[PDB]
């Protein structure tokens, strides 16, 4: 039932998911001058060389690329994290125009899109158990700005016509998510939530400072996706982002000065 429209969007979600008004909701605005440099924060360890992508899917809210998470093949460690987090999937949030689309904001600036690489803590054994824990998930967030093309995104772009409408999926093997990463792993981190229902308060957020650039042609292909199922009235999948939520009693920490 939930979505991004006037009658089912973010301002409505609290009715089905009352944690929407909780103490550690995401996304947030990252006020760069208030974030605390923490010299105790470790470099982030991103180990994606053995990643196994499986499928690409239009789930009615975004599209996602899903990975084999039955072994420690594509893992996030270090940074603010204790233990090992397996990559489950990545997906994006984006706008109808280039001035909106990101979930996190930086000094109130909105980026054209935001990439989320979703990982879960292997100490809980499966993702469903992990979402019930305050340290169950780690989501790596990467901003997208529009300029030059990102070559490592093109394989994704080119198959989106095959998953236009909700419920559609395709094979998507041998995709290397290292081609989506910026040069720097400098980051901000804070305790938060899933940004879609069920909005569980289970996420250590790690938001990279450096955006990636994608081309206008690449993001325009995102905007040709449909929220609707095949044959239903066509509603472009655009503006699938939750706005910034109150920071409440939280500190955003920076890995860099
Ligand atoms: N924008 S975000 O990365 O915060 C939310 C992405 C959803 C994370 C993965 C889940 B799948 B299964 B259940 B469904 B719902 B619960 B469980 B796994 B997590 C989320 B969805
Ligand atoms: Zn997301």
């Amino acid at each position: 039932h939930w979505g991004y429209g006037k009658h089912n969007g973010p301002e409505h979600w609290h009715k089905d998911f009352p944690i929407a008004k909780g103490e550690r909701q995401s996304p947030v605005d990252i006020d760069t001058h208030t974030a605390k440099y923490d010299p105790s924060l470790k470099p982030l360890s991103v180990s994606y060389d053995q990643a196994t992508s499986l499928r690409i899917l239009n789930n009615g809210h975004s599209f996602q690329v899903t990975f084999d998470d039955s072994q420690d093949k594509a893992v996030l460690k270090g940074g603010p994290l204790d233990g090992t987090y397996r990559l489950l999937q990545f997906h994006f949030h984006w706008g109808s125009l280039d001035g909106q689309g990101s979930e996190h904001t930086v000094d109130k600036k909105k980026y054209a899109a935001e990439l989320h690489l979703v990982h879960w803590n292997t100490k809980y054994g499966d993702v469903g158990k992990a979402v019930q824990q305050p340290d169950g998930l780690a989501v790596l967030g990467i901003f997208l700005k529009v300029g030059s093309a990102k070559p490592g995104l093109q394989k994704v772009v080119d198959v989106l016509d095959s998953i236009k409408t909700e419920g559609k999926s395709a094979d998507f093997t041998n995709f290397d998510p290292r081609g989506l990463l910026p040069e720097s792993l400098d980051y901000w981190t804070y305790p938060g939530s899933l940004t879609t229902p069920p909005l569980a308060e289970c996420v250590t957020w790690i938001v990279l400072k450096e955006p990636i650039s994608v081309s206008s042609e690449q993001v325009l292909k995102f905007r040709k996706l449909n929220f609707n199922g095949e044959g239903e009235p066509e509603e472009l999948m655009v503006d699938n982002w939750r706005p910034a939520q109150p920071l409440k009693n939280r500190q955003i920490k920076a890995s860099f000065k």
